[PDB]
């Protein structure tokens, strides 16, 4: 008997994981949709074969007794409303990043999960569900290298377009490093500073690229980590955390190697959605199984949504500022452990 | 509305593939079941909540109307048996590796799918569903390297049973290598030799290990395959396709690096059942699609377990023999192509 | 006709590049060495059957007219005031690191050089001359990667002495880096900012272990250094340079893969002394062929020293400022290009 | 008081050789020289300003007095001849590969070695001193794999002239391999096979390209050994060493790292060359410090050169036979060992 998903936002990436959902996963259809633009949510229903109902808005569609469960990926700012609603409603919620574009926004819906007794929001940063990023997590959770004391990482992608502005590299990119980094050490951000190198010849006048980005947390670790979205030559994510014994890395995706013309080669990915396409679909599947046999969800936390929320507030704030900005965070409420 | 699907054998591998249609696919269920050890059979029934009956033997499961395809994975001899009759009662069959024990065997197979119409055989030799193998596939398919003139290729395993016998290693072992190569290069083979180097000591008194293989196609391509299943030092698998203008090779899986007490290193399996995970999920997979969505399976076909089986005999036969024998092959049927 | 070298200073170092001038190198012959414990420069001259006068001190030696050339590789502070005298007294001087212990040390011999008319003292920044380095260098030349815009590299020691203290980490260790960067990238250090990690558990009390250098160009390109000498696992020397177009990155010394108990690995070098070995050779070598066959010296320059001197000092600024300190040089004067 | 070198045959070789003893190496200097082309060993005594005679034919050269040492580095099958000479004339001789054209040839020389009481022959088999061969030898040595069973190796080559014969590929080229190889496993050669794969469209029509060379030891080591003069992309040496316990292999020549367009590279070498470059250097060096050192030589043997003529004459003849020929030795003379 399979949980009934309603999906909030019919664009490209609610489209993904509709088609996940329907024809890759397991347990689990989409019985209902809304988008802004309810002409391209009913040739959604068409083309994927739905058996869904087409609603002109969210309310309408958190009212349906049918779903269980909520895809929000509608627009960004539009996330914030559409949680609250499902977690009043009592549905459980699958969010994508971000959870809220405002830390105190993140806040809100901390406190209304609170209240509802459960875990009914699970976040959408799916790196902690990619093979890399779990066997740190193992290795660093068996001591292999001992205390953590810096991490230098980068997320490098090869050219974006008009739209991309300069706070969008803290925000919508490097907002993911911000969530797995501090789930992978247990630890909480202190101070952000950003700093500007020359800037690229592929960004365009508008854009400031690249950036450095240093943190440090409570414990002491520093954390460098590089945004250079203008990088030419592919999508690529680096991650290294030195230890007091050892140091551990993050791989590279697999390919073939390649001798030919002087060169040994391997293949780097061109397309950002390429890269985390397994983590996607054993986030969901998880979401899922974590539902039908836990009666709440498993995932990153509304809290977690928060604390990026904070931080990357923090670094908007040193990204224009130029100076040290501090990262403030409220106390951990005892419902998050 | 999903493929009902009825299991011949409910071992230790019947079993995986249970879990991953129950559990991690998209449209498919169990409905039936039957093993020979009948209690063993109505243990995992309860087991994985399975909403299946349970026959004595395969006759009475092949007559329930219910069961459009059924996957035979039980004992290897007892294949060939379970196929013939599912193609007459011309139902969809996924047939684990071997086809049948004996080339005649897969010819019966063979020529009563080409009687039925169409294409209910698929054999499960999941190596053309890993992602290494495909992306050599698709840098072949592109003349990425010319022609292929020789294939060096490796199947090493850590230990093996008192069960472990010489004829296992060509049979049960180097099978996948003879399948996925000439997959790969589109030839057939000509001569197969074998050649026995100095015997390990992590092999048992009446094994012969490791082995080389040497097998020619009609084409001229050279391969030579080292099958080495007491190496001790984990489960590896290695391919590399020199060709007229350079050379392409398959990856390692996925592995962070470490650096601690003087060495920079990755992680080797231990557990052959790891290493092809995702090619079993996307192999099962890929029979569910291609029958709802076309009325036929699309894998691995009956003739392509034809030519594993002939092949397979040359080997044991020049492996007793120690001559340069022949594989012999009847002319590909033109329901093949 | 071989050129005649005395040497000042017959410690450990000096005895290394008396060996390799006696028993490896070509065109050279080490006629006179002092030392401050003459008895220890007269074992030296018997441990390498030496053909070699003894002095008491720089002044004797730099009187007798055999030795068209000196090596200063005397204890540390000891050196600014060799080299000064043998400038004088007109011979040349290769000069280990560093060139002097204070910014004004190192103009003051800039001014006498600048005097003697043509180059006499070469800087032993070996970095220069290893196959590495020399490589990174034709890439930049040959603009393969576009505009320079950051650095990320490390250098790290297994573990240190009761001796090794907090400043020696930017005097002794990033010296290098701090020569052979700004050769690569044809720049000037503007800032330099310092940040101190967790210290580490292999780290003595009164060492402050890692520590992270933050250094900037004129130009923009943003350098992140991190030192870290009680690292435990080995010596390392790494070097990313991320461009506007693409990466290049320093490579691993030379070693054997081996596959063992559940890892394949290769070797990473404990001896700081190891890593560069080839570079002191071939540094040297370029000493003496450079003076025979163009009546001058061609390495690093006196400049070079005073470059690293001034930088040296505001690390060492920044390094209990916990500022960004700022690095101010004087003109390069033209005697310099 | 350094040793005086005559140079038997001023071709390319020849050429570089007086190069590195006159301006790269240490103790040693060329005193003489002969080459059939009188007029161009005149030519060489002054390209390199040497101080030497020029004698017409090897005998006047071996009668001087000065020469306490010769290097045979002649037009090939003029190499037995001008040893033999040397034997007798009683001076040291370094001889390039191969030692002579034919097996009686080798013995001949070994049988005037043996009489004349110590080691005068040594044979420029320089794999040995290349620090790749060097770490695998110490691996072995340590049994850090346990007993070697299989090795699986390559020679590869970008093109060849209209000059290369299908015989010349085991001659020429597969003849280090065959020299390194025994002295690693420390066995015998037993028997040899080779076979022809499809013909690449890169090698004219008079030649066989590539082949395969399969070759057991003594012990029961199975060798396969891969030549492809034609293959394109680069100069590349690979060789891996299959234990029981475990796997080692050799190195790649450093290369930086590139990441650009889509791709992740090292470089290959174009030209053989410099592949060896650093084991030419130390292998002049050691005859020279061994023979100062000592009063003998220590390098390959005139029995390895032996071994080689035997090896090399089987695969001549398993190159047209299209059998399984077999390699006779006899006895290893106490003398050797
Ligand atoms: N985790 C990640 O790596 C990742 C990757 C890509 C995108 N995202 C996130 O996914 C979201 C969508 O991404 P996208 O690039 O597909 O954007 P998109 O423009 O394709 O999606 C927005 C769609 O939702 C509709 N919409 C907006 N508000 C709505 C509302 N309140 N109710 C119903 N429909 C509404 C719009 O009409 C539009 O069709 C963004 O929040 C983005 O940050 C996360
Ligand atoms: N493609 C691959 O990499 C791969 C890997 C592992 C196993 N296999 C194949 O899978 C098959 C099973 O493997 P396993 O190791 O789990 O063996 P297993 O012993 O666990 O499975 C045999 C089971 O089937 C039952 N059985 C035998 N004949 C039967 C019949 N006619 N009808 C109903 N039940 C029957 C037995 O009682 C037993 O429970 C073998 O043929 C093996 O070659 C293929
Ligand atoms: N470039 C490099 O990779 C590198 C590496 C190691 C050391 N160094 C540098 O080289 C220098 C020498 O190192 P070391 O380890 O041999 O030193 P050391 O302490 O081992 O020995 C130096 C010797 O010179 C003597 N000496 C001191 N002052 C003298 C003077 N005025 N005249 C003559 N002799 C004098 C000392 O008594 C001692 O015997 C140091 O400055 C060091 O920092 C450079
Ligand atoms: N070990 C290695 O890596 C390696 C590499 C290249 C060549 N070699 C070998 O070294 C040898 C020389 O190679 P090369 O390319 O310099 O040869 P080359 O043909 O370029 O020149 C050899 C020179 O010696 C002269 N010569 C011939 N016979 C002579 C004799 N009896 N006495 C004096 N001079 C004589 C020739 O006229 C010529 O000028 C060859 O046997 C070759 O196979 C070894």
């Amino acid at each position: 008997m399979s949980l009934r998903i309603g999906v909030i936002g019919t664009g490209a990436i609610g489209k993904e994981h509709i088609n996940r959902i329907t024809n890759k996963l397991s347990g689990a259809e989409i019985v209902a949709v809304t988008d802004v633009n309810q002409e391209a949510a009913q040739k959604v229903v068409e083309q994927y074969q739905l058996n869904a109902t087409v609603y002109p808005n969210d309310d309408s569609l958190l009212a349906d007794e049918n779903v269980d469960a909520v895809l929000v990926t509608s627009w960004g700012p539009a996330h914030e409303s559409s949680v609250l609603k499902a977690i009043k409603a009592q549905k459980y919620v699958f969010c994508e990043v971000p959870l809220a574009t405002t830390a105190e926004g993140c806040m809100r819906i901390v406190e209304e999960e609170i209240k509802v007794g459960k875990r009914l929001v699970q976040v959408g940063f799916m790196r902690r569900y990619d093979s890399g990023y779990v066997q740190l997590k193992e290795a660093l959770d068996n001591h292999v290298i001992g205390e953590p004391l810096m991490i230098h990482c980068a997320h490098r992608n090869p050219t974006v377009g008009d739209n991309y502005t300069t706070d969008m590299a803290v925000v919508d990119t490097l907002v993911h490093e911000i969530d797995v980094l501090h789930w992978l050490v247990n630890d909480d951000y202190e101070s952000v500073q950003v700093i500007y190198p020359k800037k690229s010849k592929n960004a365009l006048p508008h854009l400031k690229d690249p950036q450095i980005v240093v943190i440090e947390t409570k414990g002491g670790i520093v954390i460098n980590a590089e945004i250079y979205v203008n990088c030419k030559y592919g999508y690529d994510i680096q991650c290294e955390i030195v230890g007091e014994d050892g140091i551990i890395k993050l791989p590279e995706p697999s390919s073939i190697s390649l001798r030919k013309e002087g060169r040994f080669s391997t293949d780097i990915l061109m397309d950002w959605q390429r890269r985390f396409v397994a983590a996607y679909d054993v986030e969901i599947q998880d979401f899922i199984d974590s539902i039908q046999k836990k009666g709440e969800v498993s995932g990153p936390t509304a809290w977690d949504g928060y604390i990026a929320a904070v931080t990357t507030d923090a670094c908007v704030k040193a990204q224009e500022s130029g100076q040290k900005e501090k990262v403030e965070l409220k106390e951990k409420p005892e419902f998050y452990q």
